[PDB]
């Protein structure tokens, strides 16, 4: 403690006091933290927010500010676990509330994933997004983030060259053959010990561990396909397919490396079901539930036909374990104190669920109470099967479930067809994003492209008609001589010739077929020939090339867009730059502490997580507020420096 | 060094007429439109050889008949025969050929494949040097905005 | 229109197969796929 | 042309009023003020 120099001699001497000394000369640190630094956390930290409270509240005091000068070294301690939220409480006062942040909110906000999803939000709010619905749109994101923020911390060359350039991927697959060997048989020993207790307990540590590692064997199995792929290059005919190009150790490897991708497009498929399906599920739950609190979906305005979401999620409504993920259960409650005198009493509940369990609990609030007993092996009972059914039905329903089935699919047609492992070389596409910013100039106008062929196909069955009326004797491809045939006597044969051979020509349909030197049709053919030129591969490929040229356009203006929106105006408030601009670095300041965006999604997790009982004031308004989900809280176009001086 | 190089062999002086490039700012704002994705046209390259490999299975598997450039008759060879074969093949023909695939190999009249291997050529065509090509003249032109 | 490889010898010939494939190649992605595309593009770009 | 076209309809209706043509910015100080001045107070449905 004295090499740190941090403590002086009074300090030190005074902790050496305040040491056990038990006879023993002996003192557990980790009971002296825990008696000397928790209580000490707490009160430390609500006397720094009522100081921070008191400097920003009381500016321009000298007397105030010799006070904070010598409070400084503890009011730096708990800088980055205070938050500072900018509200609307009484009518026309903006009030700044304070709360704390934990670590582990803040340590989960920074994870890239995060980042990433908090980019794509402000882009396609600030794109596409509303303005009666901003708000609307920010709590939604604000709610999906803590919800998985939760679930994340809850957890002779022409063919030797490539030969030669794929034995130097051996200190590759040696080293992914140990991996894969000290789980196969270096863990084998634990995995197969020999009993409730520690078999849960090991099979949610393995389902945490595929949950946490979803994304790194994705990348795997991109590499072993890769791998695959290549080594498929050595394949010869002879009716039978033969791989023999090499002095072994390719034969053997190749179907190891198969059996180890469709393992690990298995592992996949299940880890997915770990990391993201409680996160659509927690969207879908939460969806349902507002629908039915703030709609009368199921109640008064029974959904349609058209949607499947709607019909199928009629039979989730009436099941016990409703909100299973959204951090809340008075939503039934909510509903029938909604609809219960305007509808009918025992009506809603008998499609809300739990009549007769709301029955026995009116009995047993009297004195008639037993005490439930858990019996091991016996919980298929207990479990929800209806819940579950529901539960599956949305995850197969699922678009991003259904196309790693289709990949397991694949891969297991792979063992009996050595060829389906090409198939996977469209993860590069349908799955990472490393090419969507190429991939996007191609998919951002799409209904185009297509209506362009469209409109070719049509040009040239016009063209393919007035040949087949007025051009019977040049059609005339005969090999050799003498041996007339490909002609344009059948209607359709002209039509497939003009589509396949005219379009790809590069210089018309003119240098495909016979010489126009015949009489009375020279010119008439010649004005034919270079029309279909003008028209068909020069101003209908250039159109399509101006779709795609048209498409970088418009995604980098949709990018300098969502910059210049971000940079000279605020999210929260939007009041602008230049009011801002008048103190020294004024709007990044108010952007940075004032307006915070995870400053806000920060409270809302103070708020969700921390009780319904002791809220303050401010917060029990805004909570009370968030509940009924109207927002005038949020700042509209007044702040902090607005209303004071 | 490559100034010294040129004594002992009088062509390595060629070497600096890349000295225009790498050199002086002259042609900067030429190479700029080049240069400044980068990543994209090597991104764009490299989905290119990706979709020709899957055409190039797609052949290996489906259309043995067709690649036959036997010259003067009877002397088949350069054929389909060969998987990295067929794949040099594709990216050294095919991408360059102008019309798609189709205009190098044999006519598609055989039987049970006519409107299968027409599909695949036009595909061929569309994909690959339609809007493959696009892509990489797109992003050109894009620079210069 | 199709590099300088159109218009020679096939490059079958030992020791130069691999060699010849990437100079034609790389002449067809060189000289008329970001050549003639620079100045198509300099010409689009004078419009706007 | 026409995409500029199109985004500069978009910008002058979201940004000026059909009728008086004032700004957006002189009704954004009462919340949600140019929407609801351009939806109540100067509809040119309610005109016509
Ligand atoms: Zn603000
Ligand atoms: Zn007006």
């Amino acid at each position: 403690m004295e090499s740190h120099k941090h403590y002086t001699q009074s300090e030190t001497e005074f902790l050496l006091s305040c040491a056990e000394t038990d006879e023993n000369e002996t003192l557990d640190y980790e009971e002296f933290v825990k008696r000397f630094h928790e209580p000490a956390k707490d009160i430390g930290f609500n006397v720094a927010v009522l100081l921070t409270n008191l400097s920003e509240h009381m500016p321009n005091d000298t007397r105030l500010q010799t006070f904070l000068e010598l409070a400084e070294s503890v009011l730096n301690y708990f800088q980055p676990f205070l938050g500072r939220i900018e509200i609307m409480g009484s009518a026309k006062r903006i009030e700044r509330v304070y709360f704390e942040i934990s670590e582990s909110s803040r340590t989960q906000w920074e994870k890239p994933q995060v980042k990433e999803s908090k980019r794509q939000f402000i882009f396609d709010v600030v794109n596409e997004g509303g303005e009666k619905e901003k708000m609307e749109l920010f709590v939604n994101f604000c709610e999906d983030t803590i919800f998985e923020m939760q679930l994340a911390a809850q957890i002779m060359t022409v063919k030797d060259m490539v030969l030669a350039f794929f034995s130097s991927y051996w200190s590759v697959f040696v080293t992914l053959l140990h991996f894969v060997a000290s789980v196969c048989r270096g863990f084998f020993r634990i995995v197969s010990s020999l009993f409730w207790k520690k078999i849960i307990a090991y099979q949610q540590k393995l389902l945490n561990y595929f949950a946490r590692n979803f994304y790194n064997m994705r990348m795997l199995a991109l590499f072993v396909a890769f791998a695959i792929n290549f080594i498929l290059l050595f394949y010869k005919v002879s009716v039978h397919y033969v791989l023999e190009e090499s002095s072994g150790y390719m034969e053997p490897t190749l179907r190891i490396l198969a059996i180890l991708h469709t393992i690990i497009s298995f592992f996949c498929i299940i880890g997915y079901y770990c990391l993201a399906v409680p996160l659509v599920i927690f969207k879908r739950e939460k969806e349902v539930a507002r629908k039915l609190e703030f709609d009368g979906l199921y109640i008064t305005e029974q959904p349609s036909e058209d949607d499947i979401k709607g019909q199928w999620d009629r039979l989730v409504i009436n099941t016990q374990s409703f909100p299973n993920n959204y951090w809340d259960k008075f939503v039934k409650r909510k509903v029938m104190d909604k609809y219960g005198e305007f509808y009918g009493r025992d009506r809603i509940s008998e499609l809300l669920g739990m009549d007769k369990a709301a029955l026995d609990f009116s009995d047993a609030r009297e004195k008639k109470k037993p005490k439930k007993d858990s019996s091991l092996s016996a919980v298929l009972n207990s479990i929800d099967v209806k819940y579950q059914m529901w539960k599956l039905g949305v995850v197969f329903t699922d678009n991003s479930f259904l196309y790693l089935a289709w990949y397991m699919t694949m891969s297991v047609l792979g063992h009996y067809n050595n060829f389906f492992f090409a198939a996977h070389l469209l993860d590069i596409a349908m799955g990472f994003k490393t090419l969507r910013t190429i991939l996007s100039s191609v998919t951002h106008n799409g209904k185009q492209l297509v209506l362009t062929v469209g409109l070719l196909a049509v040009v040239v069955y016009l063209y393919t008609v007035v040949a087949f009326n007025f051009f019977r004797k040049f059609y005339n491809k005969s090999e050799d001589g003498d041996t007339p045939d490909m002609k344009c006597d059948d209607m359709l044969t002209c039509y497939m010739f003009h589509m396949y051979v005219g379009v790809r020509a590069g210089g018309g349909i003119g240098d495909e077929i016979e010489d126009p030197a015949g009489d009375e049709y020279e010119i008439y053919r010649i004005i034919f020939d270079i029309t279909f030129f003008f028209f068909v591969i020069v101003i209908l490929l250039a159109i399509i090339q101006g779709l795609i040229i048209d498409a970088f356009g418009e995604l980098r203006d949709q990018q300098e867009q969502v910059k210049e929106d971000m940079e000279t105006k605020c999210f929260i408030c939007g009041i602008g730059n230049d009011y801002f601009d008048t103190v020294p670095h004024g709007f990044e300041t108010h952007t940075l502490q004032e307006h915070n965006l995870a400053n806000y999604l920060f409270f809302l997790m103070y708020l969700i997580n921390k009780d319904e009982t002791e809220h303050t004031g401010q917060e029990s308004y805004v909570w009370k507020m968030y509940q009924e989900r109207c927002w005038e809280f949020f700042p509209a176009g007044d702040c902090f420096r607005k209303q004071y001086e």
